[PDB]
Order: structure tokens, then C-alpha cells, then sequence
């Protein structure tokens, strides 16, 4: 006993995070009966289901220069975009990024917003060629990435600063109003046509190309999904019906929990030691933040009561989010009879000197199961949102976007193929995943186009 006590571990550890295809549908069901829930009142569900304010989405047919601004960090993007019409449709696009000066961060809300309409207006005048205008006034779709309150299509109010931003006057006023005057204080005629949230941005880069998009899901770092609801099988909501009685929800589901949910006692200790115990239990064990850190807790347990790593415990290894996302998607993709990628990747990360085949075999399979718990559950979702769409039984497309589903392949893999097995053999040829890349870059501007003043 002492390597078989690691054995024990990894075998409780698999069994306690099995998804047989059962419990994926009762977890499916449940998806579906929270966003009932979430759309019947608000504070329905811990699925919040947003109003998206979203009038149009993009069809295709747009014609025209559109700008988008991508402002979540210490480092923002401004893009163009020239779009040509159905059969073109993006025919150039260009960005510039641009860092923001760490005083601004701190300082007055005039002083950062200026700055940001200066990047603006020194990145139009590098237009090539009449590239722009029919005389027309210039169209910006704005994503703002730090916690908003969307009031409208062109307004949002700030609800708290993140990643090292403190502006405290800037709380609780509207962010495209801050941004218009600036833009009117620099000289740039420049209309925002849309305040845009990066997962609905992302729907609406999947629909400009294909109209049978009816949902997005994002899994990176976080996790997010949004969807085309019927604007009239919401009851919660009183306002003026969308163009095609869309209504595209934001739907927050990283706070999602249920019962069926297969969780361990190291997704517990990791909530309880979290910032947000409670809550965003979903993204806890989907998202690329929380799969590595999952990983060292199974690890981290093996080495303290079975002495995984010999009778010292790696002091790295007691690092909270030191095993990352693509740390785990290179060791899950080593195919070599010696796993020198598990090994080195372990080295790195822990400073330990030396690892065997064995622990290289039990660090991959932890990271299967992790992984593979990871995409089911995230399939389960999607099949969820297909089930509120009535899309299970029969094209329904689904824009994806995040590290996980685009170089994590196993994890993408996994994701489909449960998907496909839930969906059933007759029903899933009609239903298929996209990549829609950079919505809150050209999934803005695509977004401005579907609400210009002309289109």
C-alpha cells in the first residue's frame, strides 16, 4: 500500500466523475428547466438568461465599412472590417492593439476614454481605397468586457472594475455615453451602433456566414452561451419585439448547478476555496480556468497521502492555478511510449527532477477524465439549449469559440461526439458546430452592420 493508495484515488476519481449517457440527459433536462426558469422572471434561475438587446443579427447581405472596439483589459483592439455582400461577404479586415498606459487605469474616466478615441480616430485616418462612406457616418460596435449592466442596444452601465482598473467615478455610468464624448471631444464622426457582449458577438459572426446558427458557446479560460430564443416565449420580458421575433439571451450559464452535476470532494474544496463559493459551479468544471486546477488537487492529494512524488511534496504543487489549461491539453495529446511530453510538462511546472511511466500514465489518465467530464458535461449543456429550441428531434448550427474547443482537440472531440450521441443517429446529422472566431472583435463590427442606419 502506498502506490495502490494512488491507484484508489484514481479510481474513485473516475467513477465519481462518470457521465454515462443517462445522467448527460438528466443533466440536459435540467439545462432546459433552468432556462425556463431564468426566462420566467428575473433572479428566476442562477441562470440569469439576459435580454441581449440585440434587434438584428448579421443575414449576410451587409454592404459597407464597419468599425469594432474591443476594450477587457490593459490592452484594447480597434478593427475594421469591409464587408461585400452575400457572396463576398469579408472582404478585408484590419486591427491595431493598443496598450493602455497604467496611470489610466486609476485615473479619471475622461482621461481613458479620450485615449481610447485618439487610438480610434489615428486608426481610421489608415484607411485605404471611398473605402468608406455613401457619405455615410461611421459605425462602431463597442464591446465592453468588464461586469456591465446592459440598459439598451447603445448603452450600459459599469458595475465594478476588474484586472487592476480603478476608476471609482466611472462606477454606475453608462460606458458608450463616456466613449461618445470622447469621440466627440477628438473630432471622430463616429456613430456606436451597439454596446456588444463577446458571446453574443460570437452568435453573431456564426449567423453573418450561416443562417442556421442558433447558438453560441465559448470555452476558454471562462465559459459563456447564448442563444436565438422566441422573443414571445419569454414571459419576464415586456419590451418592443425584435425585427424576426428574436431575441438572442445571454444566458451566464457558468453559474448553473444541479444535482446531476458528478462533482468530487476536489471540485468541492475547490469551491469552498474559492472567491465565489456557491456560485459559477458549472465553469468550475467545464472551463479552462478550473480543468488544470482540478488536476492539481487529484495530484496534490496523491503526493501528500500516498507519496506520489516520493515523501516530499513538490512545494509548486501547492500553487493554486500553477497547472494551466495548455499544460493539460499537451500532456492529454501525448501519444509517445514513454510520455516524455507528460514528463517534461510535469518537470516544468513542479521542479521535480524525475517522473516515471507510471506516474506519467496516471497523470494522462487524470487527465482524460478531468477533460472528458469537462466536454460531456459541456455537450450536455448544448443539448439543453436544443431541447429549449426543439432542435433535439428531426440545420441547427452552433458557434463556438475558446482555447478548449479550438487546440484542446481532445476535449473538442469529446464535446461533439457526446453530443452527437445524445442528439441519436437520426437527429444529429442536422445539427453541426462552427468555429466563429473573435466575436468580440469582428463579431462587433458585424454586429454594428446588422444595426446601421443603413442598411
Amino acid at each position: 500500500g502506498k502506490w495502490g493508495r494512488v491507484l484508489a484515488i484514481l479510481k474513485a476519481f473516475e467513477e465519481d466523475c462518470a457521465t454515462p449517457i443517462s445522467k448527460l440527459r438528466q443533466v440536459a433536462d435540467a439545462m432546459t428547466v433552468e432556462m425556463h426558469a431564468g426566462l420566467a422572471s428575473d433572479g428566476g434561475s442562477k441562470l440569469k438568461m439576459l435580454i441581449s438587446y440585440v434587434d438584428n443579427l448579421p443575414s449576410g447581405d451587409e454592404k459597407g465599412l464597419f468599425y469594432a472596439l474591443d476594450l477587457g483589459g490593459t490592452n484594447f483592439r480597434v478593427m475594421r472590417v469591409l464587408l461585400g455582400g452575400k457572396q463576398e461577404r469579408v472582404v478585408k479586415q484590419e486591427f491595431e492593439e493598443v496598450s493602455i498606459p497604467p496611470h489610466l487605469m486609476t485615473g479619471g474616466s475622461d482621461e481613458l476614454f479620450n485615449f481610447i478615441a485618439e487610438a480610434l480616430a489615428k486608426f481610421v485616418a489608415t484607411e485605404c481605397e471611398f473605402h468608406l462612406p455613401e457619405g455615410r457616418q461611421r459605425e462602431l460596435g463597442f464591446t465592453f468586457s468588464f461586469p456591465v449592466k446592459q440598459t439598451s442596444l447603445s448603452s450600459g452601465s459599469l458595475i465594478k472594475w476588474t484586472k487592476g482598473f480603478s476608476i471609482e467615478e466611472a462606477v454606475g455610468q453608462d460606458v458608450v455615453g463616456a466613449l461618445n464624448k470622447a469621440l466627440e471631444r477628438v473630432g471622430l464622426d463616429m456613430r456606436i451602433a451597439a454596446l456588444v457582449n463577446d458571446t453574443v458577438g460570437t452568435l453573431a459572426g456564426g449567423r453573418y456566414y450561416n443562417p442556421d446558427v442558433v447558438a453560441a458557446v465559448i470555452l476558454g479560460t471562462g465559459t459563456n452561451a447564448a442563444y436565438v430564443e422566441r422573443a414571445t416565449a419569454i414571459p419576464k420580458w415586456h419590451g418592443l419585439l425584435p425585427k424576426s421575433g428574436e431575441m438572442v439571451i445571454n444566458m451566464e450559464w457558468g453559474n448553473f448547478r444541479s444535482s446531476h452535476l458528478p462533482l468530487t470532494e476536489f471540485d468541492h474544496t475547490l469551491d469552498f476555496e474559492s472567491l465565489n463559493p456557491g456560485e459559477q459551479i458549472l465553469e468550475k468544471i467545464i472551463s479552462g480556468m478550473y480543468l488544470g486546477e482540478i488536476l492539481r488537487r487529484v495530484l496534490l492529494k496523491m503526493a501528500e497521502d500516498a507519496a506520489f512524488f516520493g515523501d516530499t511534496v513538490p512545494s509548486k504543487l501547492r500553487i493554486p492555478f500553477i497547472i494551466r489549461t495548455p499544460h493539460m491539453s499537451a500532456m492529454h495529446n501525448d501519444t509517445s511510449p514513454d510520455l516524455k511530453i507528460v514528463g517534461s510538462k510535469i518537470k516544468d511546472i513542479l521542479e521535480v527532477p524525475t517522473t516515471s511511466l507510471k506516474m506519467r500514465k496516471v497523470v494522462i489518465s487524470l487527465c482524460n477524465i478531468i477533460a472528458t467530464r469537462g466536454a460531456r458535461l459541456s455537450a450536455a449543456g448544448i443539448y439543453g439549449i436544443l431541447k429549449k429550441l426543439g432542435r433535439d428531434t428531426t440545420k441547427s448550427v452552433i458557434a463556438m469559440d475558446g482555447g478548449l474547443f479550438e487546440h484542446y482537440t481532445q476535449f473538442s472531440e469529446c464535446m461533439e461526439s457526446s453530443l452527437k450521441e445524445l442528439l441519436g443517429d437520426e437527429a444529429s446529422g442536422s445539427v453541426e458546430v462552427t468555429h466563429s472566431n473573435d466575436g468580440s472583435g469582428i463579431g462587433a463590427a458585424l454586429l454594428a452592420a446588422s444595426h446601421s442606419l443603413y442598411l
